[PDB]
């Protein structure tokens, strides 16, 4: 797993996110949909959107990004002990919405990019390696649940 130091650095930068969660949700999702447009097809409410200006104007997108970052903060705050938090998330991402593990890799990279961009002072090298590991652990444990659920992610 991660060390105490690695978790502490994860949780430090997450406090920056939580100081404006909607702002962060919007930029992560815009980074995701612009880098990997096939991911936007997953979101029926706003898959019709084409430009970053449309994306920024969208209340629905802002709302979903807040829900996503809020849930990830919940997981992260457990520092690995996130069975209860991961369970319903694996379940909906393997059944209701079928989210490939590759797309979880894209949004992880989007998070890391947005954090480096907005919080260089709380996100230098060590901190980046630690968030890298925390999101790898998240994706690996979600994959293990996907298998159980009958979804080849
Ligand atoms: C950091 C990784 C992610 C976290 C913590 C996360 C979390 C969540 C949460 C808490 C919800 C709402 C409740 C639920 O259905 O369980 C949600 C909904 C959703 N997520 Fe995920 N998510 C992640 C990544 C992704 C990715 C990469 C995609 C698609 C490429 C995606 C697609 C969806 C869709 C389509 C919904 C339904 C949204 C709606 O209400 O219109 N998620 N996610
Ligand atoms: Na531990």
């Amino acid at each position: 797993g991660l060390s105490d130091g690695e978790w502490q650095q994860v949780l430090n930068v997450w406090g920056k996110v939580e100081a404006d969660i909607a702002g962060h949700g919007q930029e992560v999702l815009i980074r995701l949909f612009t880098g990997h447009p096939e991911t936007l097809e997953k979101f029926d409410k706003f898959k019709h959107l084409k430009t970053e200006a449309e994306m920024k104007a969208s209340e629905d997108l802002k709302k979903v990004g807040t829900v996503v970052l809020t849930a990830l903060g919940g997981i992260l705050k457990k520092k690995g002990h996130h069975e209860a938090e991961l369970k319903p998330l694996a379940q909906s991402h393997a059944t209701k919405h079928k989210i490939p593990i590759k797309y979880l890799e894209f949004i992880s990279d989007a998070i890391i990019h947005v954090l480096h961009s907005k919080h260089p002072g709380d996100f230098g090298a060590d901190a980046q390696g630690a968030m890298t590991k925390a999101l790898e652990l998240f994706r690996n444990d979600i994959a293990a649940k996907y298998k159980e659920l009958g979804f080849q992610g």
